[PDB]
């Protein structure tokens, strides 16, 4: 072994113009025996040699020969930290910028197998601008060769906030995102994948994702028979989604996600009822599309389903409160939950075991229910006033006197805002007014939220189309109040203000 070696060696390392197109092919050949390969290393001249004249040289194959070796060097663990001492890394990523493929081949999976195995790599590499030389070679079309890539690019974005900024500096959100929509290499698509996860819980990369078309490029795969595919573009789908609101041409995205709420995986389920909730927040075009998709009927399915996990019931829930108000069919959105076997589960979810997210969502769904006159009287049957009441009293007390991601004020608005929707009804008015709500109601006006205010003056307007709640209402001392409330800067307070006092006069 040692043999020719420390001669062979020394042929290289006389090195010069003629010699090393020789000695490059040479020490090629000597790499390819395992023998001598071992030889080839533990000699520091030589290894630092190979890669010294790598970035010198010029020749047809320049690199070819020379980055052949490190190629296999990256095979041993003792070549790894031999190429780690000779300062091959800062070349390597030189590398990523030369015009062969086959070098751009062999540099990619040097690096990689420096990243996967040798200590210190991922930060070498990054002191070398090798995150900004990996991006730009993302517009290559060798499935092989770009998977290679995305992982080195996982690698070093993985728990490292700079890496994440660069590479959206380097473009790499639209670069990405073309992968998606470009190739079917479940490999790649994968890798790329997990690329775009780590990208999409920066604050700084979400938007840009999701501007590139990220949302709709994720969609694509989400019938993939790879679960590990379709189950990172639901996590990166459902990170992003918050900020997908303006977003179109997301027909095809919203359907698909209505399927996978009947799929038998809990995590595909949860992602699916998340994605679902954010893209449905505030935008009445995606309202309907998912309405007119069946996703009434498959979210109550998802809820009857799911029961305790709150993970997949609050954002369902959620989801059923937006598709519920605000848009062309909410109003058959609203009887589709009752003709779908919904309104017995969401006002059982109004009771333990359930947590204060859960709640919150669940009265504010009750809350667009009750905007359905066919649904004033199942509510009540459930026994929803009288929990809504126990709610609003409790959480009340609490105000007087953060639980779980949730403040109380936010409970003593839903609840009276619900309560002020089931008013419309003559029974309901009774089983509210029989629960000695009233001086509640009237203490609420002296609430410091004007939206609480607003509600609790709504409530009382309704009640007080009865001669017998329109004088209890007064002898609550409600005069007072109301008048200051005429004043109120918020239109919808001083006018119910002024129907109550109406009414009682």
């Amino acid at each position: 072994a040692t043999r020719a070696i420390p001669e062979l060696t020394k042929l290289l390392n006389d090195e010069d113009q003629v010699v090393v197109n020789k000695a490059a092919v040479m020490v090629h050949q000597l790499s390819k025996k395992e023998a001598s390969r071992h030889a080839i290393m533990r000699s520091p001249q030589m290894v630092s040699a190979i890669v010294r004249t790598m970035q010198n040289t010029n020749d047809v194959e320049t690199a070819r020969c020379t980055a052949g070796t490190l190629h296999n060097l990256s095979h041993h663990r003792e070549g790894l930290l031999a190429i780690f001492k000779s300062g091959g890394i800062p070349a390597l990523v030189k590398m990523l910028g030369s015009p062969v493929d086959s070098v751009l081949f062999y540099a990619i999976t040097t690096l990689h197998n420096l990243l996967l195995h040798q200590e210190g790599a991922k930060m070498a590499v990054r002191l070398a601008g090798g995150l900004q030389k990996m991006v730009a070679l993302l517009n290559k079309t060798n499935v092989k060769f770009l998977a290679i890539t995305t992982d080195c690019l996982q690698i070093l974005a993985y728990g490292n906030q700079e890496s994440k900024l660069i590479i959206l500096a380097s473009g790499g959100p639209q670069a990405l995102v073309n992968i998606m929509r470009t190739y079917t290499y479940e490999k790649l698509l994968w890798t790329t994948s997990r690329v775009l996860k780590v990208l999409s819980v920066c604050s700084s990369n979400k938007p840009a994702i999701v501007e590139a078309g990220g949302m709709q490029a994720l969609g694509l795969h989400l019938t993939d028979p790879s679960q590990r595919l379709v189950q990172n573009c639901l996590w990166t789908l459902r990170n992003l989604s918050d900020a997908a609101t303006k977003q179109e041409g997301m027909e095809g995205l919203l359907g698909t996600l209505v399927q996978l709420l009947g799929s038998d995986d809990i995590n595909v389920v949860t992602c699916a009822a998340g994605i679902l909730s954010n893209l449905t927040c505030n935008n009445y075009k995606n309202k309907m599309m998912v309405c007119q998709v069946g996703g009434i009927e498959a979210l109550v399915r998802t809820v009857l389903r799911a029961g305790d996990r709150e993970d997949i019931t609050e954002p369902a829930i959620c989801a059923l409160r937006h598709l519920t108000s605000r848009h062309q069919e909410a109003e058959m959105a609203q009887n589709a939950v009752r003709l779908h076997y919904g309104l017995p589960v969401v006002v059982k979810l109004l009771h333990p075991p359930s947590h204060w997210p859960l709640i919150k969502a669940t009265v504010g769904l009750i809350r667009n229910l009750a905007l359905c006159p066919a649904n004033h009287a199942p509510l009540r049957e459930q026994g929803a006033i009288p929990r809504l009441v126990q709610l609003l009293v409790r959480a009340h007390q609490d105000t007087q006197r953060f639980v779980e991601g949730v403040r109380m004020e936010e409970i003593v608005e839903g609840c009276t805002g619900a309560l002020h929707i089931l008013a419309r009804d003559v029974h309901n008015r009774i089983v509210i007014r029989g629960l000695n709500t009233i001086p509640l109601f009237v203490q609420l006006l002296y609430s410091p939220i004007e939206n609480i205010q607003r509600v609790a003056a709504g409530v009382l307007c309704e009640l007080a189309q009865d001669k017998e709640a329109a004088e209890a209402i007064e002898a609550e001392g409600a005069t007072a109040p109301l008048t200051e409330l005429l004043h109120s800067r918020n239109e919808g307070v001083a006018t119910y203000a002024a129907a109550v006092l109406f009414r009682m006069s």
